[PDB]
């Protein structure tokens, strides 16, 4: 009965040169200090965002997985690696290259470290190919971004991808990215605080209200990050709209709240009360422990929030261990 | 007693009276022969179908009797903001609407009270208009968090709040639609996603910019629709403030400390969500709002509060207490 944290990130050892072979303006790459303790994700010549050793160093990662008490970690690509705006073939190469890095990262000790794969989601055919290929090679599932430009999960291209995954029994983690807002949310990390949970909610409602869950096989294992954003809280607002407006009701047959039996969320909500509403809405079976390691905005003491909760001992075990062992079939 | 502090009206404006300001941007009210329906018209195009309750105080009174609702605070439909029009035309528009709300109210000023609207695109015009209208009998103001082309929180908006803080003008802040552009086209998603989020953004903008430090605690200000997702996501904000010096930069106390500087209405449509809202705002800072008459307003006004596991003093505060002191209503 170990701790399994199923939402962490990594960034591969890519040089400006190798990145430039893909796109000297848009391919992210990794610059490490000469010491080797600090580092920066770089976009072309520009500095994207400063980072640290646990993101790229698998040996170093463990030592922190030890002091935190985490026994198995699922990790996946930092969202800046997605490449959804690039040209299909170039992106398909990129995903493959990235997914091999993830295996090299993982293979250092593939018992405590599982990976998820990225896919050229702008191109359905290549995206399925990469998903299958990658899982067959070791990955325990896929992580995708919650939208693709003006396409939300209700889009047929994205509904088809989910359907491929269900049929192939490949678990998906859905991550918000490329946040809405435009020029309204520069300061104070507002995009992490306002737009990310809104993106996630939108993803979730898009599946539910479009009807998608009626068409997508119940075998689909799908998980949303950040506790489903602000979903659980505004659900009542949503049922109410379904109950009193035909246009909200058109493509959605059952009341939206019944659909929480079709997906999973992570536990990253940062507040005991918020976590108790979340479990209430989702059930102890559908909530998995996620940290967002090693980003500053993640919980510094992984598992801490759940562990301190006024929750059943069985509930805690599930969220901390049980649910992801099933979901990702880690054993 | 029982107060509804969140609701709307629209005026009996003809196409021609509208035409004066604009015959294609100023909205007007079309009414059927069997005056039970009709709709808000923009130019000559149907803008939105509208039930008789949205005008006619008489009819509303009778619905206010069915619904056990003793007093109602009602303000403009966001359509008639016009925070995009030229500063002066919008001040003249603002002027008229605020009179319309006064004739609407002069049909039962015990049971019907109104807030005014401002030409927020111009600080002075908006300031003056505000002072005038409360003096005219409006119990306060409703503003959006937007202008249509605004960025939601700058030193300008802060200045306005300060004016109202000083002249004791109470404020209801009401959310905008457009955040997600060419997305959210179906299922009323702007109402379900964009609006909650806008409202959380308005709140967090006051808190993280440090505005509450520079604003007189006499500021009386309420956020619509439960504060959007604010209460549920507050944990996330505190965590950021604690681990990112940039979040902390202009915010000297943890953001959750500032909940004593503002109010929220209770429309969260769910008992579990209402308990959490209360746990965060405290029973003293949540008021009963229905968003009547709109289809997405609560249908049985008060029902979620009345039917809850809150205390009994708690319920009297939400139903009655808070709104009495907030607006000054006895
Ligand atoms: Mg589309
Ligand atoms: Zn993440
Ligand atoms: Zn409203």
């Amino acid at each position: 009965k170990p701790r399994i944290d199923m939402h962490s990130h990594f960034f591969p050892r890519i040089s400006e040169q190798e990145a430039a072979k893909f796109d000297a303006n848009h391919a992210p790459w990794l610059q490490v200090s000469a010491k080797g303790d600090t580092g920066s994700i770089m976009m072309g010549k520009n500095n994207f965002r400063p980072v640290y050793q646990a993101l790229w160093d698998p040996a170093f990662r463990i030592e922190e997985m030890d002091a935190q008490g985490v026994d198995v970690q699922v990790t996946c690509a930092t969202p800046v690696m997605f490449g959804y705006t690039w040209e299909a073939n170039k992106a398909a190469q990129w995903a493959e290259r990235m997914n091999d890095f993830a295996l090299e990262f993982a293979a250092h000790n593939p018992q405590r470290i599982k990976v998820l794969a990225q896919v050229p989601l702008q191109d359905l055919d290549l995206a399925c190919k990469e998903a299958s290929r990658a899982v067959a090679a070791g990955h325990l599932g896929i992580q995708i971004g919650n939208h693709l430009g003006d396409k939300d999960l209700d889009d047929a291209t994205l509904e088809a991808f989910l359907t491929h995954c269900a049929n192939e029994d490949i678990p998906i983690l859905v991550h918000p990215w490329d946040m809405m807002g435009g020029q309204r949310m520069k300061k104070w990390m507002l995009p992490w605080l306002v737009a990310m949970p809104a993106e996630t909610q939108l993803a979730i409602l898009s599946l539910i209200l479009s009807g998608a869950f009626e068409r997508i096989p119940k075998s689909l294992k799908i998980c949303f990050g950040g506790g489903g954003g602000s979903f659980a809280f505004l659900l009542g607002r949503v049922d109410n709209a379904w109950r009193h407006r035909d246009i909200v009701r058109e493509d959605c047959p059952r009341p939206p709240s019944e659909y929480v039996d079709r997906f999973f969320v992570d536990s990253a909500v940062f507040n005991p009360g918020a976590l108790e509403l979340l479990v209430s809405v989702m059930g102890e079976d559908r909530v998995m422990l996620g940290s967002d390691y090693p980003f500053p905005l993640g919980e510094q003491k992984i598992g801490g929030l759940v562990l301190s909760s006024n929750l059943g001992e069985s509930a805690k075990d599930k969220i901390i261990s049980g649910n992801a062992s099933k979901f990702f079939n880690i054993n």
